[PDB]
């Protein structure tokens, strides 16, 4: 059973996570230096004990000084802290894997991460661009070499650097590659994927829990709805008339709503705010538990559209959403 203090559910290499973290993709040009530190610090003043981060979201250094700080300070030990890291598109030759996770150990100061995942299956090419395009607008597409990639992780993990090994993005068959793999010593532990009302996840879902895979949602509040890479054809999340409805039974926001459905059914959450209240809003889903009937009837709200598609690389061999899942 989860509660404020105890939320952690088990992975399949013997750790375990907290179910609820703090997202911290942030647009970098509106967002002011600090931000992410600070938030950082209040979510785990709240309680939060993970923190969902990337070296490409350029406020890892912010993570890192906000986590050392707490430690330093005696409010949580190093141990009682989960952070996701992500090795980007263009560093998925095998020999960048772990000077790629070793220079976000550096970023961070810290001796290892908690998970490390493949951020999306997909390869871009290798160079000091996250975003590869050439003159003419045309996207860079590397060969991507999924088990090969996955080789270089095992070695990481081997060696102390990450505690779990995991994926995000991957649709089911991309899960297979790993999952066949000759020989694999460590299988993914997660997939972070998008996973909310509207996009509830169902079959994918279910193909993690056979396979002993946590599904961890992003954009758990159906994301910032930022136009330039949003999905924005379905109406906002939390405007949605039944969330909103069930909060009030509650006297809870549609928010901590659609946060309790996901935990409730053992997927990891990890809304993203850089906002006092909403920091704490978010946390408070433990004192509250939704009705069967309430579940089904959230659940219904699924409307297979993404809020989240990343179109502009739909033409990359490896885009996860071609597929059914
Ligand atoms: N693996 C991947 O490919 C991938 C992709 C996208 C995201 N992610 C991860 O998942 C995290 C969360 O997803 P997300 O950032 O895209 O979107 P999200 O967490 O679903 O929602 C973020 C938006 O909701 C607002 N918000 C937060 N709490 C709220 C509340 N209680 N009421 C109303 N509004 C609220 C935030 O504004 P304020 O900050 O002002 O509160 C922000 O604009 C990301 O930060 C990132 O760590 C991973
Ligand atoms: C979706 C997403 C995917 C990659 C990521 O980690 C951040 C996220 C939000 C910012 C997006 C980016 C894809 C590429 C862009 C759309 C860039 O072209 C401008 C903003 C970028
Ligand atoms: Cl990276």
């Amino acid at each position: 059973d989860l509660s404020a203090a105890s939320h952690r559910i088990p992975l399949s290499d013997g750790n375990s996570i907290p179910i609820i973290g703090l997202g911290t993709y942030s647009e970098p040009k509106s967002t002011p230096k600090g931000a992410c530190a600070t938030s950082v610090k209040v979510a785990i003043d709240t309680g939060y004990r993970h923190i969902d981060g990337a070296y490409i979201y350029q406020n890892e250094h912010e993570v890192g000084e906000a986590i050392r700080e707490k430690i330093a300070e005696g409010k949580v030990r190093r141990e009682d802290i989960f952070y996701c890291g992500k090795l980007w598109a263009t560093n998925h030759v095998p020999e960048m894997v772990r000077p790629t996770l070793e220079r976000t150990l550096r970023v961070l100061q810290l001796d290892y991460v908690d998970l490390y995942i493949i951020h999306v299956p997909m390869a871009f090419k290798p160079g000091d661009e996250i975003y590869p395009r050439d003159e003419n607008g045309k996207w860079l597409y590397h060969k991507s070499n999924l088990c090969a990639t996955w080789e270089a992780m095992e070695a990481c993990k081997d060696a102390g650097l990450v505690k779990s090994l995991g994926v995000s993005n991957f649709n089911r068959r991309q899960l297979e590659l790993i999952l066949n793999k000759p020989g694999l010593k460590h299988k993914p532990v997660s997939n972070q994927v998008e996973c909310h009302p509207y996009f509830t996840q169902p079959k994918l879902l279910k193909f993690c829990q056979q396979h002993d895979i946590v599904i961890t949602a992003y954009s758990p509040l159906g994301t910032s709805r930022n136009p330039i890479w949003v999905n924005v054809s379905s109406p906002p999340l939390l405007k949605d008339a039944l969330l909103n409805s069930l909060g009030k039974r509650y006297n809870k926001t549609a928010a901590q709503i659609v946060l309790r459905f996901n935990i409730q059914r053992g997927v990891v959450v990890i809304p993203k705010s850089f906002n006092l209240e909403r920091i704490k809003e978010n946390f408070q889903i433990f004192d509250f538990s939704l009705t069967e009937e309430e579940m089904k009837d959230i659940e219904a709200l699924n409307k297979n559209v993404r809020f989240v598609e990343l179109l502009m690389w739909r033409d990359h061999p490896e885009y996860p959403f071609h597929d059914e899942y």
